[PDB]
């Protein structure tokens, strides 16, 4: 019955809650884009995402398996699609690194890790914060 749904600043969500130091290491880069493709907040070194890349990501959330055969692209870098959560989470691999994308009510959470950060740690900070944004909208 209690909405009570507040909203911190977008950059503080990325600066404090996405690049937060986890077990000594942090994400390589992170960003939060609205589902329209607009960049609402991004890290200092997050790559510029092409709309054709954004268009495909929405297409695999609505239809899992779209980006899997061809691969997932972010700013010219190719990420191999790995086990993700249908319609909610897309996960990728690029060598010792990878990427986790969490779908929200109206936005998209991006998180990019490299060595030595583990894929589960990137999945941790992305899905949980995205799950919190799911709870609030």
């Amino acid at each position: 019955k209690k909405a009570a749904a507040t909203n911190m600043s977008w950059q503080t969500y990325v600066d404090d809650h996405l690049m937060c130091d986890v077990a000594g290491n942090r994400l390589t880069a992170a960003a939060i884009l609205g589902q329209d493709g607009s960049v609402w907040a991004q890290s200092n070194n997050f790559p510029q995402v092409k709309p054709e890349e954004i268009q495909g990501i929405k297409d695999d959330f609505t239809t899992p398996g779209t980006l899997a055969p061809t691969g997932l692209f972010l700013g010219g870098n190719k990420y191999m699609v790995i086990q993700g959560e249908p319609n909610a989470v897309i996960r990728g691999k690029k060598g010792a690194g990878g990427v986790t994308i969490k779908k929200t009510t109206q936005a998209l959470v991006f998180g990019i890790y490299d060595e030595p950060m583990t894929p589960g740690q990137c999945n941790l900070v992305v899905e949980n914060l995205g799950e919190y944004l799911i709870e609030s909208g």
